[PDB]
């Protein structure tokens, strides 16, 4: 279960981080053991679509090859930090899960510059629920993290050597899926 209450960032510029462009997961730590995978990658888009706070995700194992897409509409708890419904879709916005109660995932941003981001995510998803997640963003895929952001994960009162990269694996990303989708 999660156990985090993370706290957004001051002054968190809410239009500049949900501008509609791609962020890069380039290290994350799991509170869980065993949660996810030690190999992983992710990126997301965050915009605002005719008016709806909206997120795509995208995740890859790059040793399986598990391969999926989600879209949500954020609904806002206070600035800084939502609640995403998500619906499973291909890369093309085709629905392959519809939305559900119990399938969501809150969303904290601890910190944002214009290149760079760290997250809090608490996964909620029927039997199958997620610990607390944190993930350094970037706008540059694979991205070494900038003393701002590690300066803020130290902040947070977190170790940064415990963050897992996902730089050295070979993953690819649909930049372009990510943003459409933002509209689906
Ligand atoms: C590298 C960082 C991440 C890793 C390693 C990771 C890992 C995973 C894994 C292994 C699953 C599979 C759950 C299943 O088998 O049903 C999953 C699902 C999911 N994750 Fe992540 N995740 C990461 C980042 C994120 C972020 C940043 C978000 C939200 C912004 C997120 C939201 C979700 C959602 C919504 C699902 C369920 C999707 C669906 O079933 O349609 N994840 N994640």
């Amino acid at each position: 279960a999660c156990t985090k209450n993370a706290i957004a960032q001051t002054g968190f510029n809410k239009d500049k981080y949900f501008n509609g462009d791609v962020w890069y997961v380039t290290d994350y730590l799991d509170l869980e053991p065993d949660d996810v995978p030690k190999r992983y990658c992710a990126a997301l888009a965050a915009g605002t679509a005719s008016g709806k706070l909206k997120e795509a995700l995208y995740h890859y194992d790059p040793k399986t090859q598990d391969t999926f897409y989600d879209v949500s509409e954020l609904q806002v708890e206070s600035l800084g930090k939502y609640t995403a419904n998500f619906k499973k879709v291909d890369k093309n916005g085709n629905v392959k899960v519809a939305v559900t109660a119990g399938n969501y995932y809150t969303f904290t941003v601890m910190y944002a510059d214009d290149s760079s981001a760290l997250i809090h995510t608490c996964l909620h998803k029927g039997n199958k629920d997620r610990g607390d997640l944190y993930a350094v963003l970037n706008r540059n895929k694979d991205a070494a993290a900038g003393d701002k952001v590690k300066s803020a994960v130290s902040a947070a009162t977190l170790e940064f050597s415990k963050f897992i990269s996902t730089k050295e694996n070979n993953c690819a990303y649909d930049n372009d899926s990510l943003k459409s989708l933002l509209t689906k």
